């Protein structure tokens, strides 16, 4: 599913991401834009053989099991395929663990490079929430 901007913002708000660990809703929308272009089915393969999955591009090296990343962990305790659903619940719940692990949203390279320090509120401008 390819979310609209405000559609995703509303869905993320209902799942508790607005100001989660101090990150306002705009940050999460911005990160999703540049990680996946709002597409829940996005996948991308890293040089080390791990794969990133879903709207927030969660990495199989640490966070989910895809059965092909040897020596990896599964800290969100989910199959990576679960992160590709049209229902973003699994992605959001795993994202909450990631962002709480000490590095905040710096774990998302596109957030660090394209959102951090910008007017992220612009990303929820006009949306009904």
């Amino acid at each position: 599913k390819v979310f609209g901007r405000c559609e995703l913002a509303a869905a993320m708000k209902r799942h508790g991401l607005d100001n989660y660990r101090g990150y306002s809703l705009g940050n999460w929308v911005c990160a999703a834009k540049f990680e996946s272009n709002f597409n829940t089915q996005a996948t991308n393969r890293n040089t080390d053989g791990s794969t990133d999955y879903g709207i927030l591009q969660i990495n199989s090296r640490w966070w989910c099991n895809d059965g092909r990343t040897p020596g990896s962990r599964n800290l969100c305790n989910i199959p990576c395929s679960a992160l590709l659903s049209s229902d973003i619940t699994a992605s959001v719940n795993c994202a909450k663990k990631i962002v709480s692990d000490g590095n905040g949203m710096n774990a998302w390279v596109a957030w660090r490079n394209r959102c951090k320090g910008t007017d992220v509120q612009a990303w929820i401008r006009g949306c009904r929430l």
